């Protein structure tokens, strides 16, 4: 379900909880996980030299699900990949050589579901409020455009309504 | 293979036979044997990490499996290992933060227990045979202990200080 150099992925604010979660209930989505409390560190240069090149580089911590991920998003848009790992505080201490120390940190409340192609991630981060986040992975540049829209579809589906997206990435909203 | 640190003492070996009656008489325990070591060194393309005494290298271990991301330096006893599932995906990772396969080393490797120590019997092509005993800590503040208990156990071993080998593989090779 996790395949790919390319996620294409949508974030909406969520007007409506019920709606949301009544339509996950309606087209049979499947938990991948549920409630987990996400602690994502956020790595860079001294410099930001990852930043300067539009790259986040994070440790994800995921509880109870046990999931511990290292994960860069960039360079630029619709471009992540992700490891899985055993143990954060190794990796971190091993970029920390390479010149890599904690930024900030994002912590957040986010549920994963799967229907068919799609993922869909309700989540809660205090102070700012409910979003659903659409996403997609594929090694496959040339139908991007095409996995979008289908993302937009998607999640008019549950309630997520155009003017709804927010195309700002939650360190920007917690003005990182 | 827990820590930050690896003690190490690294010999040529002249005997394989007596090693291998050395290493039997202290009752070694085998971890993995005759593996085919396959390590990518990675560097920036201004070798970056080589200018600061740093090695990161991707290893496969055939046939028990195990594949590491490895982060030596700087210096010669920093050492950080993580298992990883998937070495091309790392690889790919890495590549995007600017490192890029600089050079290869092989070797058949096999690693034997003796209590804490760790002794390991390397055959490298044309170079020949190695035998490393190693300690691996957390703590800097014991450094000095574990250096000293490992030329203990070379001792009553029967590596010998004239067998001596102070460089690294890819010194050796020229990397
Ligand atoms: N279990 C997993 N295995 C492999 N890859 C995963 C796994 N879970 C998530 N990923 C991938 O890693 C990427 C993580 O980015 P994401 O979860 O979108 O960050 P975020 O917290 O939503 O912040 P943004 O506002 O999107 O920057 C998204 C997803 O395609
Ligand atoms: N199975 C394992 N799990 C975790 N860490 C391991 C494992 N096997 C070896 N390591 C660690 O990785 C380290 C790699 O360094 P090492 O194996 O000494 O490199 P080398 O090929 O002998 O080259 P040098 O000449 O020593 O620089 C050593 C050890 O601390
Ligand atoms: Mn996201
Ligand atoms: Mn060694």
């Amino acid at each position: 379900h996790f395949v790919g150099k390319y996620e294409v992925e949508l974030k909406f604010r969520v007007m409506d909880l019920t709606t949301l979660h009544e339509q996950l209930v309606a087209q049979k989505a499947t938990a991948f996980t549920l409630n987990n409390h996400e602690k994502d560190i956020y790595l860079d240069a001294n410099g930001q030299d990852l930043a300067k090149q539009q790259i986040s580089m994070v440790l994800r911590e995921m509880n109870p699900s046990g999931i511990r991920l290292w994960i860069v998003k960039g360079p630029g848009a619709e471009r992540c990949e992700a490891s899985n790992i055993e143990d954060v505080s190794k990796v971190q201490s091993m970029l920390a050589t390479l010149g890599y120390h904690p930024a900030f940190t994002i912590e957040k409340q986010r549920s994963i579901y799967f229907v068919g192609k799609f993922h869909i991630t309700v989540d809660h981060l205090t102070g700012l409020g409910d979003f659903a986040e659409i996403a997609i992975m594929t090694d496959d540049a040339t139908e991007l455009d095409k996995l979008k829209a289908e993302c937009r579809d998607f999640a008019n589906t549950f309630g997520l309504q155009v003017d709804q997206q927010e195309p700002r990435s939650y360190r920007q909203l917690l003005g990182f």
